[PDB]
């Protein structure tokens, strides 16, 4: 029951999850509440992070190709994705390019980028209704076209995730996509995400948001 | 759901997520019950197994460790296991019974051979408990100890790689140990994702004990 | 080691190292049974014998590094192999060439479209070619790359390193070398099974008889 | 091969090699749309991707190695799942009559009220025992993949072990550290030591930026 959306048209909503901060205290201890949270602690600060392995997520994301890209190279997790050989584009607002001295003005390049996608759009359609196939059609979709896929990856495989995506070193659109993850992760392991937060993330961004 | 494995261990089941409807919504990205069973059995007829692996389990398994070691070799899964080092040992050790050996031609009696692991086994574990009580620590007093002592870790694992352990190991040629766990494994999976252990047994499932039970 | 085969118009795939060979899988295997090499005869019929039931470990010691120049949609259906290793192009960090991937008319055979096929050809060039000097007025007002990018086509070139064991690989090849993946991967994939024949002829053509599951290497 | 001898009767011995040093820039200077440059430049780029924590460039170094090691110390090895293992089948093979006996040095450190040397007599004679019950099985016929299991865990088995840098980094981490097991530590030194061998600048800025471990910033 909760999603996020995030950038013009994209969310993260969580379809499922396996298990709590109680998961990676079973584990740890192989055996099926202060003591508990201290072994949490106690777990992330020196670095043994199997038990986290034991609570599992699932989402579904919607996110532009480039940011998809970025994302699909944590190989520790599974994606099944929609096939563009088997249709909606992130438009930066204006705001995407302050604090950056642009020659011309931040809304003429969200223009100019959206005058793209509409023309690429057309092209597209116009190739399907010639007779080109969709594999060949599509090639000519910018990066910016928004794509969906179901994410299922363990809570230590997702906090290497947020250790190099919240973090003001990766692009600002998927750090973006990392802090819905994160309010995710908070939500369902409070205990765990509090001591990853303390002890273990090596961002900057989840200090400070 | 708890099932007994040899003399001393078992596998049980701690968590699961998910059903076969889960490896639909996922091959899908976004309830029709013979349409979505249709899509189940084609993508394990055309090796589309990808969505089978947001499906997951978690089992605590207590196994020999001649058990475990096989079983570990399966990487694409997590594990925590008892230590070795950190905790004294249970007097728990894997002693075939007779009818493990007969069918074997032996110039002993299978009891025999029973009673010669007992006595090894016992030995050895008095030997461990002498070294403890000494002073020796755990690490190093433990390397006297045999391969069947029983040891305790919980697993977790998808629904692919399930798939591949039971092709491995829910097989005549796999140790008859471990095809026991492997039966067990087998039954939890069939009970969560009835449509896609059906699946898996008509389209995927390259062992031949599966097929017997 | 060194082979390099250009595919589609500006494409590459170039063998930049290699570890071992068919008998690195002979040893691995042998390890099991407290043996090492035998003879040419006995290794050559245990690498058959490995292919056909399906003891794929020993196929793990034999390691590729590939460096290919190829579109992102295929770039992005081929990192889909997650068994495996790559370091690529950043559009975040350098200034993109003007490579783009135009199919030939020919790519459009058998298919009765509305237009001529070199004008398909045309259509996908014209669109290529606004879209990138975008990109470049992006860029030259001061658009920081990564935004700048975004405007571009999938059908860009990217370069990666790819360094996969030769397991991981026949997994590729079973996956990518077939009549149901997309033409343009298909020829990427017959260049990778074209480089791994050359290195290690025994694994190949037990991997062809025993286990190989596509169409297209046959 | 370079081949280490470690504890009684174990060693580590290097088989194969993919790259060095330069595989690593070449992957990371892709990044740039860049391959290599020289020397003092490429040097540096190998620090600077270890200080940052760039990790993956690393992956494009590939060792192979074969080790001979107690059953115990391959239990904790083979947890590391990003690599690759053979090893020797206690099912198909007859088994060695080859265990690890600790010297009496393994145990001063410990107050003991039975001599060191009383205690690794009384290790090699239970290791005698036990192999001697399992010698009996195999010749009663017992088949070999039962009667090994009264072998106990000092057994010396053997494997090859194929695994990139920076998965080897992660072992180097874990295990090269007073925290591991004394006899797992003779082995991670002997693993550094080729490691260094082979990637001399890798390993320093390893050693430099990224290492966790205490002991291979003492031994040299
Ligand atoms: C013709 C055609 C058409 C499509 C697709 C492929 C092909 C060939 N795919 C891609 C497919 O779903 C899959 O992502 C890739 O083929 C990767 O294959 P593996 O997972 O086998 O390789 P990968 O290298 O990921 O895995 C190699 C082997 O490791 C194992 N493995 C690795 N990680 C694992 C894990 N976390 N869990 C369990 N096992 C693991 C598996 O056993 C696998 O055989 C796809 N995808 C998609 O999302 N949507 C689509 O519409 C399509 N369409
Ligand atoms: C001193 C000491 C003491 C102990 C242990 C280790 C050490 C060093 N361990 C072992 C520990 O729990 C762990 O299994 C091993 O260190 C393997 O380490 P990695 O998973 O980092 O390496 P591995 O090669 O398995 O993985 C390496 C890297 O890949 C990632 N990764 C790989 N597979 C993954 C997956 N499936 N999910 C998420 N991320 C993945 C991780 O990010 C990790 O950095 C242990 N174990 C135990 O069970 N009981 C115990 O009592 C102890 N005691
Ligand atoms: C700010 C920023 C900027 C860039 C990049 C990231 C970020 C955050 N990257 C991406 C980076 O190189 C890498 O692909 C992803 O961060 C995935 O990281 P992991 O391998 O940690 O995740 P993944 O989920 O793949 O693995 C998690 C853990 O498992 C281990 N592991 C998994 N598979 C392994 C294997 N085969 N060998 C060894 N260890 C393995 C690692 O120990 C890792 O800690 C990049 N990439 C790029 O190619 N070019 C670029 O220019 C950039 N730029
Ligand atoms: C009857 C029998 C007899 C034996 C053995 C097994 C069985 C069933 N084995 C074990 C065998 O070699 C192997 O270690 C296990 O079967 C684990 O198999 P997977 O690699 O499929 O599981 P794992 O979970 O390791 O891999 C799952 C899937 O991911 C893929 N994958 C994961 N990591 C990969 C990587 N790094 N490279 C490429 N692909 C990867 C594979 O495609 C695989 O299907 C063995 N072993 C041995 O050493 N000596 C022996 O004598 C024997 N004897
Ligand atoms: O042959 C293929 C075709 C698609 N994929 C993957 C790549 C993407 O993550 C999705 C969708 O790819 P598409 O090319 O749009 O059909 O599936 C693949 O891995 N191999
Ligand atoms: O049937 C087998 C035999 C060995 N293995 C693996 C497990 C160990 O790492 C080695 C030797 O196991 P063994 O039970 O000794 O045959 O190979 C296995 O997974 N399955
Ligand atoms: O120091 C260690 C101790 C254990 N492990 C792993 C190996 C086994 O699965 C368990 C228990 O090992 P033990 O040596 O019994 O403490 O944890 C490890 O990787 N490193
Ligand atoms: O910040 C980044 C930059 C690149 N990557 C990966 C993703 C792609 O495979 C390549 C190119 O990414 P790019 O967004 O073009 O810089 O590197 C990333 O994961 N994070």
């Amino acid at each position: 029951h909760m999603k996020i959306d995030i950038l013009d048209k994209g969310f993260v909503e969580l379809v499922d999850v396996m298990g709590n901060d109680l998961s990676a205290v079973r584990a740890a201890r192989v055996s099926f509440e202060e003591r508990d949270r201290h072994l949490i602690e106690y777990l992330m600060k020196h670095g043994h992070e199997t038990p986290f392995e034991h609570i599992v997520f699932t989402f579904h994301v919607k996110a532009p190709i480039f940011v998809a890209r970025q994302w699909f190279r944590h190989r520790i997790a599974s994606y099944n994705e929609l096939s563009g050989r088997y249709y909606e584009f992130y438009i930066p607002s204006p705001e995407r390019l302050e604090g950056y001295k642009t020659t011309i003005p931040p809304e003429r390049v969200t223009e100019k980028i959206s005058e793209i996608v509409d023309k690429a759009y057309r092209t597209y359609l116009e190739l399907i209704e010639s007779g080109v196939p969709r594999e060949v059609a599509r090639i000519v979709l910018p990066l910016n076209l928004y794509t969906r896929f179901f994410w299922t990856v363990n809570a230590r495989s997702l906090m290497n995730f947020l250790n190099l995506k919240a973090d003001s070193h990766a692009q600002w659109e998927i750090q973006q996509y990392a802090l819905a993850i994160a309010r995710i992760f908070k939500e369902k392991c409070p205990w765990t995400f509090e001591a990853f937060l303390k002890y273990a993330y090596k961002g900057d961004i989840l200090k400070e948001v």
